[PDB]
């Protein structure tokens, strides 16, 4: 049906140096509609965290060395240069919206 | 696309009665589930929510006001139509889909 | 509650001539990111989407249709109304909200 | 803000033996408004894998073993009897919904 392909799957990252994470989907594209992705890292003795949130925006609180771009069904999440504290497991995540479709109306009305 | 079909298109209804509209849709509709609301539209204000999700009332909506249905196909009935629900009234539908994951990437240090 | 005021009530345009609609909310606003859609019924027909998430068209939606805003205020601008564009215009706040996620829990087998 | 407990954050079971996992979630009732939960099951070698939608529906293809339960801010995973193939990380995920709220609309005359 949709299929999202996250490369790679592995980063052996030397702190300084930049780093960069790619998603990709299969969605049939047609009228989903719209697709988002957003980027969480889990590391251990945390929840998950949001760090990029509809391709391009930051939570609160990241530090600035995230940041993401793309465009379609590819899209990146790229730190300009890793620290010790980044490791984890990064996961990328597709929401896809539909607009909602409405009805013609019924009027109401009383004696 | 996809295209709703709400009935009918106007009521005139006698108070203390009973009424009742009907919407059904037209959604690769199986990794899709839709969801049915309804908003009233009375004079001078605002659309508000009244039915969410083919079943649930907004607050504040009187217990006069239900919904069923299944699928595509949904209805809500006033029981007893009173003067303060004179309005337009609207069915929309929402498509949800579950949010899919990519596989890990494990960040180490080397 | 949240209250949407969309301004003016009624437009009569001159073909030709450029139309402009503006929409504002009053929406604990920090955990909130509002977004604006702007749908249209024409006569005769549902309602339709026009501009999604403030800025963009919807499919088949001419150029002439555009938006801007930011926050809370949004704006729809018409450049050239065409007799094609006669219609009920709507804005719609959706309010998202990133998905908060627990701890682990492994499973594992003794 | 919203915080998520999820209880325990580990399951030691027995195959034949039932397990259940719990999700609380602190959300100052108002008016989000409606608050859905998700479970998830993340294995080595799959993408994570979806198990109970909207706090009650199973997706296809995931054993009957899996149900769920709840109401409010309280929902619970079960699984009637473990099978070995079942170890694995187990997330709960909220979503808070908000109704939509509109204007009161415009309409556009020509002369």
């Amino acid at each position: 049906d949709v299929v999202m392909t996250q490369t790679p799957l592995s980063l052996s990252v030397t702190p300084g140096e930049p780093a960069s994470i790619s998603c990709r989907s299969t969605q049939s594209l047609l009228d989903g509609v719209n697709p988002s992705f957003d980027w969480y890292v889990q590391k251990p003795g945390q929840s998950p965290q949001l760090l990029i949130h509809r391709g391009f925006y930051r939570a609160s609180g990241v530090p600035d060395r995230f940041s993401g771009s793309g465009s379609g069904t590819d899209f990146t999440l790229r730190i300009s240069r890793v620290e010790a504290e980044d490791v984890g497991v990064y996961y990328c995540m597709q929401r896809i919206e539909f607009p909602l479709t409405f009805g013609g109306g019924t009027k109401v009305e009383i004696k």
